[PDB]
């Protein structure tokens, strides 16, 4: 499937795409304001994520570090990144359908729109100024707004053991972006699309 990744932000971002134990396509790439990157994602991919990384630097070797979403110091991501990271999540060709969603379960760093470029389903977007309204305890020193589990690391926040409900910190994300998961047990905000759809992930959407 084709995923078009577009950086409409005023700042540069380093896009990343991985399935957890491998890169998707080249796995990562710098994206100056205005640039786009078209990747190919194998059908059948389950558990894929796309995210943006901010404030990175790398050497000629592709080794370095990012302030948000670092994936083990690499430019070309093989694994998932460190929070806070707004996430575009997808599982494709699962019994004939594609399932997509945006999650704030690992915090938020950059606003995002995740929409199909094919017919048959709606997109999801989280573009409120979450960073700007982020509760004091959640603010990431490197920028971004952490989720509460990352910060507090307690069952109440992590759902370490099934039982968990919303908290004031989850509700904060939820209020600002109702279409994105705000906690593990949040009521699903996943969109079902026809199998083999194509998508566009835009950072800092304007519409």
């Amino acid at each position: 499937a084709t995923f078009e990744i577009v950086n409409r932000c005023s700042y540069t971002v380093w896009a990343a795409a991985s399935k957890g134990d491998a890169a998707l396509d080249a796995g990562g790439r710098q994206l100056n304001s205005g640039e786009s990157w078209t990747i190919n994602v194998e059908p059948g991919t389950n558990g894929g994520k796309i995210w943006a990384r901010t404030d990175c630097y790398f050497d000629d070797s592709g080794s370095g570090i990012c302030k948000t979403g670092d994936c083990g110091g690499l430019l070309r991501c093989k694994r998932f990144g460190r929070p806070p990271t707004t996430l575009a999540e997808f599982s494709l060709n699962q019994y004939g359908k594609d399932y997509i969603d945006i999650s704030n379960i690992k915090g938020f760093n950059v606003p995002m729109d995740f929409s199909p470029t094919t017919r048959g389903c709606r997109g999801v977007r989280c573009a409120a100024d979450i960073v700007g309204q982020c509760p004091a305890k959640l603010k990431a020193p490197g920028g971004g707004c952490n989720d509460a589990c990352t910060v507090f690391q307690t069952s109440e926040y992590c759902c370490t053991t099934g039982k968990c409900g919303p908290t004031e910190y989850s509700r904060f994300f939820k209020r600002l972006c109702p279409d994105a998961f705000s906690y593990v047990l949040d009521k699903p905000t996943t969109v079902t699309c026809p199998g083999s759809s194509n998508y566009r992930v835009t950072f800092c959407p304007t519409a």
